[PDB]
């Protein structure tokens, strides 16, 4: 009765071609998602894997997410709740950067349960090495536009 999702994003540049990866598990069976992006950045598929893997959920989900991203667990542990309070703004008046991402992953977040598991490498998360398998991939083979990057 929980889903167990694994997601990784990748780029080869700052900005290049790159792409995510996302496992959705349930009731023993899984399911696979990634698609790749003609000019975007690591932390822009990271945040995406995460809003996608948790856009297929349709409806209410009890969900433990494994991510080794760093700057979705910042995000999730230190950054939203107080970007909110801000209007999406930083001290300088600007938009948040990748604010068009962080409110996709913000709401599709606040319709479930989540346990986020921070996973540090690949040993012993294979499911993680899998999602950076098919992020690289993807990235690999770019087929869609990254519409909300912006430069710097």
């Amino acid at each position: 009765k929980q889903v167990e999702i694994f997601t990784d994003g990748s780029a080869l540049g700052n900005p290049g071609p790159g792409g995510y990866g996302a496992i959705l598990r349930y009731r023993g069976r899984e399911k696979t998602f990634s698609a790749g992006y003609t000019r975007t950045t690591n932390n822009r598929m990271e945040l995406m894997a995460a809003a996608v893997a948790l856009e297929a959920l349709k409806e209410h989900a009890e969900v433990i997410l494994s991510t080794d991203s760093q700057y979705v667990r910042q995000g999730i542990t230190q950054w939203i709740h107080n970007w909110k309070k801000r209007g999406w703004k930083t001290a300088d008046k600007k938009p948040v950067k990748n604010v068009d991402l962080w409110q996709r992953l913000d709401a599709a977040l606040g319709q479930h349960q989540i346990k986020w598991e921070w996973v540090k490498g690949h040993a012993g998360h294979p499911e993680n090495e899998r999602a950076d398998e098919l992020a690289r991939a993807a990235a690999m083979n770019p087929t869609l536009e990254d519409t909300g990057y912006q430069v710097e």
